């Protein structure tokens, strides 16, 4: 397998198969692994980034993920000030996983490799949760908060999905 971002050394955790083949996908499992402090002694942080829209996450989301499903916003939080440590890695997720936390991810690698003197990178190792939230929750409740999931297309919150895209930079 390749070497992270900045070749710099090997990925640390275990991967799945994920739609986007030139990517890295890890398991809900794997994701526990972290939060447990399986890689403490090498991880000195890392970031869950959760790219779905504030009414989803405010429905229930993995604990201490961050909310950043608007590119400038994620782009300010991650490469205004880099969080510096060890490792630092940076975890995206949607609902799915399929379409937001992918595009995140891409973008976030974009801006790094912009921002810097090849191969050189403040993120060089970054995953995808595969499967997304909806994956996550019926495995690991107690990782979650509050312990509910509430999707995208969720009936109720049609009016706040449209207000939200309306602040995006592209649809
Ligand atoms: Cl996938
Ligand atoms: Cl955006």
């Amino acid at each position: 397998m390749e070497l992270i971002g900045d070749y710099s050394k090997a990925f640390l955790l275990q991967t799945v198969d994920g739609k986007h083949q030139d990517l890295k996908y890890i398991s809900p499992e794997t994701m526990v692994a972290l939060l447990t402090g399986k890689f403490s002694n090498i991880v000195d942080k890392f970031v869950i980034v959760d790219c779905r829209y504030p009414y989803e996450y405010e429905g229930g989301h993995i604990k201490t993920a961050v909310n950043l499903p608007l590119e400038r916003d994620a782009e300010s939080f991650l490469l205004k000030s880099p969080i510096a440590p060890k490792r630092v890695i940076l975890i995206f997720h949607s609902e799915f996983s399929s379409e937001r936390g992918p595009r995140m991810c891409r973008f976030i690698r974009e801006r790094d490799r912009a921002v810097n003197d090849y191969p050189s990178l403040y993120y060089p190792e970054m995953y995808i949760l595969k499967g997304g939230y909806k994956e996550f929750f019926p495995q690991h409740p107690n990782f979650c908060e509050p312990q509910d999931y509430r999707p995208m297309n969720h009936e109720a919150f049609k009016d706040e999905l449209k207000t939200f895209r309306l602040k995006t930079r592209s649809w």
